[PDB]
């Protein structure tokens, strides 16, 4: 294990190996690394362009240093524009028909991050992970707080943050769920990541993972056009695309999907479980077809669709059970209020 | 000046402007840059692959912070340096038959790879590697050779070493060196790693005011010229680059086996050196006449490379006298005994 080796290698721009990565991970989120060779490595890395192998390797190092809870059979809603944050929402509706682990953070863009909506909401983003564990059996959700359980990541904070980049870390966070969660929809911000990661997450030992890119290029499904899905599974990867239409409805107009602060979406979320907001809840709709799709729930998308929508109209009611296991469930009455 | 700025424009494979290459490098030397964002950058500089203006504005940046002395009539045989095979430290035994017929500024620097660099081989030898500048000016009139060590003419380049250091890796500054002559030396022998540098650097230098500067590599690679084969070499005046191909025959001599030019230690060069000043190691002192030889011809002292060869032949004869003085009047002598002693005699 010589960083130097490692480092040179890849300035000559030769791939590492699965147990190379690894190792380099480890040793890197164990802060056994200097600055100066953590921000070398990582911006080698960058522009060589990472392999699926390193980025394998990462993922493993990752999973094997955070604080973990056993739930393989909960589903996550893995992760720009700044629309209003779907995935959590999508949980949500997914909390009444199987169990939820949602991984998630803040946002870096704007308050919009999941666990701004949910703070927002009322819930109580910092779960112990023996509480997690009871919410999980007593609602059939929880919300996994990033910073809360990944606390070896803070040795590579610094770097991170001086270098004020894309690094391999970013694309790592979704492949890096908590709870294990076997089922899961995971969102890329670009096709290329689609093939990379889905790729990648063939080996990180998944039961089922949809990734997904929408136009115009979100880490969701398309609310107005064409969704580039890949299906990992033990038995290999499935390449689908897909159309807005094809769910059965009219393209949404992106501009009301969009929000500005945790506040906004949370009301945007809210009134869409409230039957005011067609465009959001539809959004929010043709997401959790996918989800259960992944869940076998559903034959088809369209299947899926309708099914999500007898979904939506028990959520808010399962949102205040939630929040009022693990919150302020008066929060969430104010923003009920019309908002 | 925005750094985060520069190192995304880097990440993006986009070569700076002179200017650009220039603050950055003032920044990065004057130690302003965070030693986080100095690696990032060295390392995006090293991977996109550096340019010529990029070369030139961290070279202008240099002199412009170094200690300097004004010699430039005097000559320098500079090594880009290189993983090389560890070979014997011509450049400075060739300095050495240079100073009988010119002043030689002879930049220069110690080593991580084992301890081949002109420093040591000269510490070994009995040299004092520390000339402060005003004493330096006065060495080259006393004996028209001195040592101009780079860590102390670069006093500024404190500010990069831990990052070089940990790096441990080839950065933009490891072919700086020569290019960065304390004395602004107007003539030079400069010799690549690469015959891929050959051109950036001979472009790069073009453009860094020279009267000629001649750069050369050798196969199977090293910045020298080729004691086995071919060796090829850039020479920048103010009119222009000229190529120039050469083998090792083109000097009148047969092939020198590699494996009697490498050494292991500080001391193993300097008994390599003085044996061959001596006669005693005819493959070392070859190699070392090959190269004194182009340097000879960018003196314009030699019309050819085979009459460069001989006048250093020549020069040879006369070097362990010429060391000595040298060593004598700015060392200690007897280590260079001892090393007369240790190389035969
Ligand atoms: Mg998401
Ligand atoms: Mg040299």
């Amino acid at each position: 294990m010589n960083i130097n080796e490692i480092l040179k290698k890849l300035i000559n721009k030769s791939d590492l190996e699965i147990n190379e990565a690894e190792e380099l991970a480890k040793a890197i989120i164990r802060g056994e690394v200097p600055e100066i060779l953590v921000s070398a490595i990582l911006v080698a890395l960058r522009m060589k362009g990472e392999s699926k192998n390193e980025i394998v390797g990462f993922a493993r190092a990752m999973r094997e240093l955070a604080i973990k809870i056993d739930v393989p059979n909960a589903i996550d809603t893995a992760g720009g524009l700044g629309t209003v944050n779907v995935s959590t929402a999508s949980a949500i509706l997914l909390s009444l028909v199987n169990p939820v682990a949602k991984h998630g953070n803040r946002a870096v863009s704007g308050k919009s991050g999941s666990a701004d909506v949910l703070e927002a909401l009322g819930y109580n983003i910092i779960v112990p992970p023996e509480r997690a564990k009871e919410l999980v059996n007593k609602t059939n959700f929880v919300f996994l707080f990033a910073q809360y359980y990944h606390p070896a990541m803070k040795n590579v904070a610094n770097v991170r943050k001086t270098l004020g980049i894309r690094t391999i870390f970013n694309i790592l966070g979704p492949l890096t769920n908590p709870a294990n969660a076997k089922y899961q929809l995971m969102g890329v911000f670009s096709k290329d990541h689609l093939d990379l990661l889905s790729k990648s997450a063939y080996e990180l030992d998944f039961n089922k993972i949809i990734l997904v890119y929408g136009e115009p290029g979100i880490d969701e499904v398309s609310p107005i056009g064409n969704t580039f899905m890949k299906i990992v599974s033990k038995r290999g990867i499935e390449e689908v695309k897909l159309n807005v239409t094809d769910f059965g409805i009219s393209p949404i107009p992106i501009e009301k999907l969009i929000v500005n602060s945790a506040e906004d979406s949370a009301i945007k979320i809210v009134r869409a479980f409230l039957g005011k907001d067609e465009h959001v809840a539809e959004f929010i709709k043709i997401n959790t077809a996918v989800a259960l799709f992944a869940l076998d729930r559903v034959g088809d998308f369209r299947e899926g669709y309708e099914y999500a929508d007898h979904l939506i109209e028990k959520s808010l009611d399962k949102l205040n059970e939630i929040i009022s296991m693990n919150g302020d469930v008066t929060k969430l009455k104010t923003i009920v209020v019309k908002s």
